[PDB]
DNA sequence: CCTTGGCGGTTTTTTCGCGGGGGTCTGCGCGTTCGTGCGTTTTTGCGGTGCTTGTGCAAAAGAGCGGCCTCGGCACCGGG
């Protein structure tokens, strides 16, 4: 999740960003207002610890 | 120093003695009944507590006020 928020809302930080690739998922984004803003690893990613 | 006890002599009189007479009352003994001890069983006044009680400690946008800027024009002051 991206703890923005809805009050000064921006196009930039919801749209998908050319380094996400390999890293969150292209595809999968919940509609509305949190559209962009919640994200999902992808299939091989992982945290540092 | 002056008096109030003491020591003596004498008289008073009842203490006390022996004797008597009487009756009271204390003690023995019998009969008993009721009074208290002894018992298993029980209570009121009180110690400790329950629970009822309550009072305390994030954009964008326009608008507005604000202070300041500038300036002109006036008025007090000057030359002449």
């Amino acid at each position: 999740n991206t703890p923005i928020g809805r009050d000064g809302k921006l196009a930039k930080p919801r749209q998908l960003h050319n380094t996400h690739w390999g890293l969150v998922c292209p595809a999968e984004t919940p509609e509305g207002q949190a559209c962009g803003l919640v994200k999902n690893l992808s299939l091989l990613s992982g945290i540092s610890i």
